């Protein structure tokens, strides 16, 4: 009794061999989650190891909502208040959007621009001690135990070490590590309403307690803000799914090798799930150092996801325009 979809696995595997061809990118990761049960649904590598459990990545972007639901919950932010999110430094250190300039923005605004500014200043809201047991809590620093191997814990610095310039590059998603297993994890906080989920390879009869994270209705605001990523005027609408919601985040994630000096991989990554106000699947993708022709990791996730739906029998929620 595995969890794993085969229609959906085979559609994962077909679309993440396109990709990584099409870009002719070195190497690709697909995990396909059940948003309500954490039921791994499909779970693809391009040759080789297992990058979903093995390769600790730095997350970028994709980390965002969580600091932004983070704010939210504790009331440190609201729906109405509108940030200054002009470029600004920390001590030397500046900080900026890439490579806009957004004078300021609502906490819609920062989501759906993916606004390093706004992030990083609704992180300096809470102390360095809160934030580090915050990263804990999503499981950051803390082994999935899944049985492969090569499986490590990933990497969260002690809090006690972290410079004012760390809190803030941390919350758009540099400076810690997590695999794209435990990441797609932490996304499960904020589709079960608030509920982190252990997640399972084997199929479920319960569905398992989780861990509450967040207030139910926290998930499901900062569910809706991540709508306005892949609609227009967001940074993700290559994830844009015909007939659904879809709340997502793109980003250029990171990958270290050592050892002389250490290499600093890039990784196009795209995470998402839908319908977004229901959501029933969460799809993460990333595609290592491409090449040729973020589309990149968008497309596979675009079409993996609108895959899933329909093998799962998951009506639109609107209209097709095309």
């Amino acid at each position: 009794a595995l969890s794993l979809d085969q229609r959906i696995q085979t559609l994962a595997y077909e679309e993440l061999n396109k990709a990584v061809e099409y870009h002719q990118a070195k190497a690709g990761t697909v995990v396909v989650l059940d948003a309500r049960t954490g039921e791994i649904l499909a779970l693809a590598n391009t040759p080789g190891r297992n990058r979903a459990v093995t390769d600790m990545i730095e997350p970028g972007s994709a980390i965002k909502p969580f600091v932004i639901a983070k704010a939210l919950d504790a009331g440190k932010t609201d729906l109405n208040e509108r940030l200054n999110t002009q470029p600004y430094k920390i001590g030397p250190s500046p900080v900026r959007d890439d490579t806009h300039v957004y004078p300021s923005l609502d906490v819609r605004g920062i989501m759906q621009k993916s606004s390093n500014v706004g992030t990083s200043k609704l992180s300096a809201r809470f102390g360095a001690e809160e934030m580090y047991d915050f990263y804990h809590e999503l499981g950051i620093g803390v082994r999935m135990h899944s049985g492969f191997p090569g499986e490590t814990a990933g990497l969260l610095r002690n809090w006690r070490r972290w410079r004012p310039i760390e809190q803030a590059t941390m919350s758009f998603g540099y400076g810690l590590q997590l695999s794209l297993l435990q990441l797609a994890r932490a996304y499960t906080a904020l589709t079960h309403d608030g509920v982190l989920l252990p997640l399972s390879f084997e199929k479920q009869a319960v569905a398992p307690q989780g861990k509450r994270i967040f207030k139910e209705s926290t998930a499901r605001e900062v569910r809706n803000l991540m709508v306005s990523v892949t609609e227009p005027g967001g940074t993700g609408t290559a994830g844009a799914v015909d007939g659904f919601d879809v709340g997502a985040k793109t980003g250029t994630a990171r990958k270290l090798v050592n050892g002389r000096y250490v290499d600093n991989k890039h990784v196009g990554t795209f995470i998402g799930f839908a319908p977004a106000k229901n959501p029933r699947v969460i799809v993460a993708v990333t595609i290592d150092e491409p090449t040729a022709h973020g589309v990149v990791a968008g497309s596979p996730f675009k079409k993996i996801m609108g895959g899933s739906l329909n093998i799962l029998g998951i009506s639109p929620t609107k209209p097709l325009t095309a």
